[PDB]
């Protein structure tokens, strides 16, 4: 199916742009959403994690205590392989299920932190969600609880803003009034619908 890659640095806010495409009926595939789904309350994988490592892995509301799991892996790198063997098949299965269940004219792929292959290996078009560097820093602090200096270190190690803008086919600035961002999404949606029709001919 016709696929648009949604990319953006940490602190771009790109998940809110993805949500706007979802509101227009577009299937959104996001590895971070899928990874959370496979360890949701009541899941066999969450049970296995808690039975191995302890009841602190489960919050009062039944969900995974993510910090407790990161602490376990930080103290015991030898458990990474077990956790991968548990979760990887589930993530792959759910990714493929979501792809096969899609009936929309095109798909939006939310590009993860790790970019080690050309985006065009999966995608027909690349949409970058751009914000000023100061905005990236502020949004990273507020979402991850890191210091400003830590945020700067994270950003310096990602692709630069100029590199991301140059690689894009389209750019959406995730700034200003939310209604204008949504109208910009709607315009890009129309472009992608037309490109999907052209590709299908
Ligand atoms: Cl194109």
């Amino acid at each position: 199916t016709y696929t648009v890659a949604l990319t953006g640095g940490i602190g771009s806010g790109k998940s809110t742009v993805a949500d706007e495409f979802a509101h227009l009926g577009v299937t959104v595939i996001d590895a971070d959403i899928i990874a959370r789904q496979v360890v949701e309350p009541g899941t066999p994988a969450l049970l296995a994690i808690a039975e191995r490592f302890g009841p602190q892995m489960i919050n009062d509301d039944g969900s995974l205590n993510r910090r407790r799991l990161r602490e376990r892996i930080f103290a015991h790198s030898e458990d990474k392989a077990w956790l991968n063997a548990l979760l990887h098949p589930l993530i792959q299965q759910e990714t493929r299920r979501q792809m096969q269940a899609s009936t929309s004219p095109y798909l939006l792929w939310v590009v993860p932190l790790l970019v080690e292959n050309r985006l065009t290996d999966k995608a027909d078009r690349i949409l970058v969600v751009d914000v000023p560097k100061e905005t990236q820093i502020e949004r990273t602090i507020r979402r991850d609880g890191v210091s400003r200096e830590h945020a700067e270190h994270i950003l310096a190690a990602q692709a630069t803003r100029e590199q991301r803008l140059a690689a894009a086919d389209d750019v959406i600035e995730n700034m200003g009034s939310a209604d204008a961002v949504a109208s910009h999404v709607a315009r890009l949606h129309d472009k992608y619908l037309m490109l999907a029709s052209q590709a299908a001919s």
